[PDB]
């Protein structure tokens, strides 16, 4: 509905928060109110000693309802991933947003405590303008506007509905956990509680000590858990590589992925015919689900149409913010590999400008192209849709910041676009080298 | 006996690692261990989403076993009172010890964040000293030494047994909850469980929105409590005084003690017939309880040896640290009052010197004097005991400094001992009206 005045932001992380602050700065709209069903803002970095109560194993259904910790004596608890000794594996001159610097003598890759920080002051402005402990049932367009419904996350608290004309969803991609179905794992699961971990239930590495332990995954988690497990876990630790790895030493031990888990004599089978026996803990560290757990999306299945299929991607969203079939409805913090805070920032300045009216969209035929380009580029790897891994992210960020200088009319005061200098790019580029000199690492 | 060469210290917090520091500066002690049943250092400042699983209601017993959460896939929790939007109630130009200070740009009285990572920061070079995750089952004088038995925390560790020529107690005494014997009140929580909480159980303010909420206390807890709930509680907030108070305005209804709690009408009666009902939280800010949770201690009951009673202080300890019977056992951290960690600090430089022999202490009898006299200014107020509130700090602090200063001979590296001048003296004086004009209140 083009003039756009009520706006729905779907969660108070970092995304929804920047979101916010980009469309009060547009001073053309008459609401905006941003839905999260923790006590407090902030997204993932509410660091929560507290493990989510039933992680389903495996995990393939990117539908799957998060169940909170709820108890008479306090507010509805959702675990977050973040681990106690968590440091960020993005550096400060990259990370925050560009209009909000780190104190300084930060770290250049600090402590969680440090962004957990940051976020909080971050987001006090905000508050007044979000729905807390409110957790968002359903959205759909009815009538001329969307309709969202949600209910206060308190026992007792009533199903409620509002309407807005717009709705920017921001609800985060690492909440429901990816375990492949692997023969065998269920049973192997179930007959020893414990026994299959999945990364977002790790918190404290001395639960491990004189532990056996099989790490599976390749990238951050996998890699940032042996990492952690080195120094407390029963020498050697294995890490279950798609396609194997070299490292064969003392401390750790790279073997190709798994076939199957034999529950009787509790056996793990890698392809090769490697036979892995006596492990006491099995990490999973395979990543996550993306996940649009709104009846209304959720049902919609045409090509044309649909958001959601296998979790490996949001899909038919321009630019990976506008839903193409109904522009009102658009995501912020969907692309992946990227540094978060500012490729959200730089999503959020472009979806404001564009709701505001004071830029326009290319057509829908144009945008369709965008995305079958895109579809082919990925080679039937859906679940690279969304990464921007550099150079793809400078690209992408510088794009939105020359596309949203275009914006008219000028307004006093504009809100920022980051941008990636020669300089920015860089530290980008080697990002992870001046990560592993940072840790002494690699 | 005297030469003093291995040391074990109970409890990794704030006061156990200042104490460590002081000890390992004297570069005479050729064993430091550090017992610490959480996975990490830091003592409360180890936030947890958590709450306790079993609030004692009501609450008298100092020896209370603490009761950590379990579960198959985390390392045991043992929660801490501290709650979400918590910020320091001591300002940064006193709060941290005297040899780390805060980051530039920190705010005078920081979120718990802040501190979480000036006690990260401060354990660190001590990690190596600390045997974390680690429970200490009790303590006692066997043949020459201490004998401290031991458990590792995750399930299936064996009980294991050490020998000390001393121990430093810093379990600190913010853990066993107080809540006074009412009449009627065990049942009133018993037949609506989440009726009646205690501070330490507090985490989230949002629970509270729309309930009418009775705040018993008029401490630091009490006030804050009062000041978080204001903006979301049922207007107006009751709160029971001990001789009832003065405010009775819209939003806050200042009340008399507590005489029973009527299970049958659930109403609360308070001294002079006030009655209230229809209270939807009771909120018991009482403060908590002194502990010596170690069998071998606190089976000692005679006026001479005895540790603790009722829990109102710890007894027989000589300037309220060295256990005057044997002054191998000692305590850091009992203070009330004060500034905590510039007051363990000066705890810990004097503690140290002492036994390293670089300082003697005076003849028991003229230490048993000291007490003597003690509990005759306490006037029967044993709660009192080691409470040093301004200017009894600033003296006590400035004394421990003075006498550190005598140690011989001087080392090359020498552990310092905080010390308040006029200017830090003046800011402790006015400190909870330097704390209001930072929070806006008052
Ligand atoms: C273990 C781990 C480590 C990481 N380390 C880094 C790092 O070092 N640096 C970095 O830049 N990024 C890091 N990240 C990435 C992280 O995703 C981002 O920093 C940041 O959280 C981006 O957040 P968002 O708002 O997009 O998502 P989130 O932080 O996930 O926030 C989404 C929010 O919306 C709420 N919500 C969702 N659905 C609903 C609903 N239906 N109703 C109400 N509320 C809802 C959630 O409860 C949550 O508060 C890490 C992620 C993980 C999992
Ligand atoms: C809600 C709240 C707010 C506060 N706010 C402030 C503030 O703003 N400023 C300030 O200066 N102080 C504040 N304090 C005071 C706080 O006590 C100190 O800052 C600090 O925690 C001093 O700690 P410690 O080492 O003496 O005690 P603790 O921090 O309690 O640490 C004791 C440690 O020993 C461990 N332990 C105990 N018994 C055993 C055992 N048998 N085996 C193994 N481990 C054991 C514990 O698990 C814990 O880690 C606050 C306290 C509370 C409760
Ligand atoms: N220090 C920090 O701050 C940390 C940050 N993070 C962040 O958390 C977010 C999520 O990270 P992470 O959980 O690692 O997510 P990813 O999705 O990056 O990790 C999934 C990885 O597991 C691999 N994998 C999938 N299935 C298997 C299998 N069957 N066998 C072996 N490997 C398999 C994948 O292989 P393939 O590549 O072939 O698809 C991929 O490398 C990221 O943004 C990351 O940067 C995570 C940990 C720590
Ligand atoms: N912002 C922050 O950083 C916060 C810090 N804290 C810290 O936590 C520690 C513990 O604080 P707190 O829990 O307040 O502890 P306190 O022991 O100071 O509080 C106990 C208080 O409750 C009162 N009380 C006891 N029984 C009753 C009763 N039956 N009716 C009414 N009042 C009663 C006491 O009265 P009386 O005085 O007569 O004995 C006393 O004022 C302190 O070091 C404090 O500084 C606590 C909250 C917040």
């Amino acid at each position: 509905l083009p003039t756009i005045r009520k706006i729905a932001i779907i969660g108070a992380g970092p995304s929804g928060l920047v979101t916010a602050k980009a469309l009060l700065a547009e001073k053309a709209f008459d609401q905006v109110t941003l839905f999260e069903r923790r006590g407090s803002p902030g997204g993932v970095w509410n660091y929560t000693s507290t493990l989510s109560n039933k992680l389903p194993v495996p995990s393939t259904n990117p539908i799957l309802t998060t169940e909170p910790i709820v108890g008479p004596a306090a507010l509805p608890v959702y675990p977050s991933p973040l681990y106690r000794d968590l440091q960020t594996n993005t550096p400060i001159e990259l990370m925050g947003y560009c209009d909000q610097s780190f104190k300084p003598q930060t770290l250049q890759f600090p402590h969680r405590h440090t962004i957990q920080e940051y976020q909080r002051i971050y987001a006090q402005p905000l508050l007044p303008f979000i729905k807390l402990a409110t957790d968002v049932l359903d959205i759909e367009k009815k009538d001329g506007s969307w309709v969202v419904t949600y209910k206060g996350t308190k026992a007792g608290s009533p199903i409620s509905k509002d309407i807005f004309d717009a709705v920017s969803i921001c609800n985060g991609h690492y909440e429901v956990p990816y375990i492949p179905n692997i023969k065998g794992l269920d049973e192997y699961a179930k007959a020893v509680p414990g026994s299959v971990l999945h990364s977002s239930l790790f918190r404290e590495p001395e639960l491990f000590v004189g532990e056996s332990v099989l790490v599976v995954g390749g990238a951050s988690s996998a890699n940032d858990l042996v990492r952690h497990l080195t120094p407390v876990a029963k020498h050697p630790i294995y890490q279950s590589l798609l396609g194997g790895g070299d490292i064969q030493n003392e401390s750790l031990q790279q073997v190709p992925e798994i076939t199957k888990f034999d529950p009787t004599t509790r056996e793990i089978y890698l392809k090769g015919g490697k036979v892995l026996s006596n492990i006491d803990r099995v990490i999973y560290c395979t990543g996550y689900l993306y996940s649009v757990p709104f009846p209304s999306l959720a049902k919609l299945k045409s090509p044309e149409t649909k958001l959601i299929d296998d979790g490996s991607h949001v899909h038919n969203v321009y630019q990976h913010i506008f839903y193409i079939p109904d522009p009102t409805l658009a995501f912020v913090g969907l692309a992946l590999h990227v540094v978060p805070f500012p490729t959200s920032q730089a999503q959020a300045a472009f979806l404001a400008r564009v709701w505001s009216g004071r830029l326009k969209l290319p057509s829908k035929e144009e945008q369709l192209k965008w995305q079958d380009e895109l579809m082919f580029s990925l080679s039937g790897a859906n679940n690279m849709y969304h990464s921007l891994d550099y150079p793809k992210d400078a690209t992408y960020i510088n794009k939105l910041h020359d596309w949203c200088k275009q914006a008219t009319p000028v307004l006093e005061e504009e809100f920022p676009s980051p941008y990636w200098g020669e300089k920015e790019r860089s530290i980008r580029e080697n990002m992870w080298s001046i990560r592993a000199k940072f840790f002494g690492i690699e």
